[PDB]
């Protein structure tokens, strides 16, 4: 029952695009614990059960161009 911490570099050019990627997060409840987003640094931390090819995927099936992901 690990709850791992993902975090993602996405491109993000207005509250649309972090909303995007919200959305998909939420469709993975209950399994995910928290997430932050933050445009000032267009970042995207993930805290979640769920395998990390997983989140990867379905942030990127967004559109919305992810240019790095990692584990901490
Ligand atoms: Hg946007």
């Amino acid at each position: 029952a690990e709850i791992k911490h993902y975090q993602f570099n996405v491109v993000m050019t207005c509250s649309g695009c972090s909303g995007a990627v919200n959305k998909v997060l939420t469709k993975l409840e209950p399994d995910v614990s928290k997430i932050d987003i933050s445009l000032e640094k267009q970042l995207v931390d993930v805290y979640t059960t769920l395998p990390y090819d997983f989140i990867l995927e379905k942030i990127k099936k967004t559109g919305k161009e992810v240019r790095s992901g990692k584990q901490l």
